[PDB]
């Protein structure tokens, strides 16, 4: 069972002895500090609130467990047993904390407050930053959701330019990241963050998380199709790639099927096997059930172009109203190797220059989508901005001399729409002047209860492209 | 409840209809493919076997749950209900799988078999590659352990050169990665992997994982010390940094204490506050209770060197037996900002050139230690190498034309010691010839049971530096 007393950075166990005496309030905030990612999707907090923070999170046994561990960990009894016991006795183990957050799915420019944390009981001044560690981990679903949306922007731009519409955009970037992430829990979190923007996923874990923590009107938030891997092709033996190909497309004749084609020779597979030997099984396919040829090696741009070049000469290629080449509806290509935001841009641009419609191509991304991201990409940061000491509120901040970018905000914070319809974070409690509209930060957690939640449908709506 | 039927890549649900008819055996292996990072620490499989793979992992409820999810996920009844029911009825939900692996903590050159997977029942040919996704996630603890060890190699080289010994090496790289990782589960896995090489950690989750899945003779595998953060300094107010400093060091006067000193001006804090105003509280401290000054901004190397020069002028610096400058034992520095394998090397080399002993410095790493790593850093891959179809064993492999590095191994595999005492992976069942010694892989999993285990003490011993 999870223990919140053991879910913090070790040194935070010693911080209750470090704050100024007579401190009754610690007030902190999360932002993606200003530095290619000018706006961020806020997503993932509701998961953390429900799974880890809500209800009775302190028990008699959990306090003793923590006390025993930290005694050995520090070689000293520094642990605040008395502080945690107070929470157990007075609030039945419910956290006297208030969390206010911008609605999930909201797209917010960098350098704005996204959520705030404060203690609601003066005895628990130390608790605000105790939970920094668990809350800051929201950086990940935020960053995955943001990076995924930015890739959608690129896909949208090129799809619209090369085809004149956005049909099937929500299926142009497929999550292949399950094996390439660091854990089962990460897989589910990351997969769900991608599903804010897209509907194609192989990371099943993401579906259960959305169902449990967010909810959607549809039975499932994400979908997939039958697909081959190298084991299902190579198990037939090198001399029998054609038989493997034939068997798989015949098995999945009435649904879309993706078939990895680079086991031995991708260019041979497209020209000779797909383009000649088994052509008759491809041209007879439905528009609802295309063959999706999947290269999986070589230079991503060069390989996609060569594959399209080969297929264009073996199958009846048309030219759409924008003047771009289009494969027949029963045949498509998915690039699922070496795909990240940079190579995605590189491929669609190379395709456009060679006059190929983005209709022809879909993308798959694993590590690039769910793993090759850090807390530093969006400068995700949690800092104390306000304390009450001796009954007086003081605006607090860091401002390192050698890095002005690390300067933090002062005082009590609020988020507002500007008259031109942008966003502004007001500092030093200036939001109380009512010069702007309503504070966009809403109480989502208070004293052990989740007070406002959003469905996954609402989140998708909020995170739409312009 | 974790459901193994929902813990695979979506397309693997469709693979039982893709293998050649009358396939009785699927045999696959894991390696870190060849072409820094020339050898890998094998760590983390035991965790996966115990948490996810062992015992009764199939129930009737879990089969129905998966059936209903995949029905909506594929918009089709492609899920292998009968295959999974067979396992439940015949084996009481235990996986008919055998896994052979190198001992954990073992240091193996790239391009060698690390573990193999095969089905023990002909009916369950499809199960071998079903569990690929779960098992491939071992890339992460392997990569953390390996990258951590490579950093220890760098630290050892410079500590030995500047001081003449390796005292306290195991405390020179501290885990700060809790908030910087993608999930709670990743935090535990990654922290445990770092603890294979070092003993300092702030990521508490790592302790419980080790004690549950590996075990150590000591009460805890990892330790920490009291330390300040920006909130516990800045809360005092801009004009009261000295008061913050004084309070914290006097509260923790008998243990080591780390104090972040860059809230407003790092060079002012070192020269005027530590070096003048509070010098009397530093020079009185025990050798077992040093002040550890923590810069946290600016250029990592330039800041460390400037901090050291400042302290050198305010404090009684000595010269060690190797001719390098050494701060008094009550005074140390920790650089915990922007630390990864590359910048660690830069700092210790830069220190050496300015004649500063590595005794003076410790490092902390967060994202660089536990997050900024991917599956392709060590080329971690899981591939089928051998199948039995129509009673005949067939050597299986991929060899893509445009990437010869992606070529996989053929047939039944075994790991051996060479006459010169190195490692060799023999292919095509050639290990049966016994021209080398016995196969060095052990059966670690068979038919739902963990059959071989290693304590965390064994692993640490296996993974030590030469
Ligand atoms: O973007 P990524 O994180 O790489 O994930 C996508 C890739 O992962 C799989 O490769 P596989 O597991 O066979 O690894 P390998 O290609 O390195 O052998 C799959 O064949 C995709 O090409
Ligand atoms: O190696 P990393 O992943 O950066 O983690 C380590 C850093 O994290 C903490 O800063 P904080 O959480 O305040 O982040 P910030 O300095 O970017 O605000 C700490 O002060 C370290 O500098």
């Amino acid at each position: 069972e999870f223990n919140i007393l053991l879910a913090t950075d070790s040194y935070k166990v010693t911080h209750y002895k470090q704050y100024p005496p007579n401190t009754s309030k610690v007030y902190s905030y999360f932002e993606c500090r200003e530095k290619k990612y000018e706006e961020t999707v806020f997503y993932g907090l509701q998961y953390i609130l429900n799974k880890y923070l809500k209800g009775k999170v302190v028990t008699k046994e959990k306090i003793q467990e923590a006390k025993d561990v930290y005694k050995e960990h520090f070689q000293d009894d520094v642990f605040n047993e008395k502080g945690w016991n107070y929470i157990l006795e007075k609030y039945d183990g419910h956290l006297p904390i208030e969390i206010k957050a911008v609605p999930e799915g909201f797209v917010i420019p960098r350098g704005n407050v996204l959520f705030t944390v404060e203690n609601t009981d003066p005895e628990c001044y130390w608790l605000t930053n105790w939970i920094e560690t668990i809350l800051v981990q929201s950086w990940y679903p935020i960053t995955v959701a943001t990076n995924s949306r930015e890739q959608k922007k690129i896909l949208a731009k090129y799809l619209l330019e090369t085809s004149g519409n956005l049909d099937g955009l929500e299926y142009k970037l497929h999550d292949f990241g399950y094996r390439g992430v660091s854990s089962q829990e990460t897989a589910g979190i990351g997969a769900s963050a991608h599903l804010v923007n897209f509907k194609g996923t192989d990371t099943v874990a993401g579906l259960a998380l959305i169902k449990k923590y967010y909810g959607t009107k549809d039975p499932v938030p994400g979908y997939s199709v039958p697909a081959a891997e190298h084991s299902t092709i190579t198990a037939w033996g090198k001399d029998h790639e054609k038989d493997a190909f034939e068997h798989i497309v015949t098995q999945f004749s009435s649904v879309p099927v993706s078939v990895v084609s680079d086991s031995y020779d991708i260019y041979n597979a497209c020209e000779k096997i797909w383009g000649e030997d088994l052509r008759h099984l491809i041209v007879s396919r439905s528009t609802q059930a295309p063959l999706i040829i999947r290269p999986d090696s070589g230079n991503p741009l060069d390989t996609v172009l060569k594959v399209l070049e080969i297929l264009g000469k073996k199958f009846p290629v048309t030219e759409n109203s924008k003047g771009y080449k289009l494969l027949p509806p029963y045949l498509r290509v998915i690039q699922g190797d070496g795909v990240d935001i940079n190579t995605l841009q590189e491929i669609v641009e190379g395709m456009k220059q060679k006059m190929w419609s983005i209709e022809n191509i879909a993308f798959g991304s694993g590590g690039g989508l769910l793993q090759k991201l850090t807390r530093d990409l969006l400068n995700c940061s949690f800092k104390c901005s306000y304390v009450v000491t001796n009954g007086l509120g003081i605006n607090v901040f860091k401002d390192p001399v050698a890095d002005p970018n690390k300067r933090s905000k002062k005082g009590r914070l609020s988020l507002h729409r500007t008259p031109a319809g942008n966003f502004v974070t007001l500092e030093e409690g200036k939001g109380d002047l009512e010069e702007y509209g309503q504070d966009l930060l809403h109480t989502v957690f208070k004293n052990g209860k989740v007070t406002k939640s959003y469905s996954f449908d609402e989140i998708r709506k909020n995170a739409q492209l312009n």
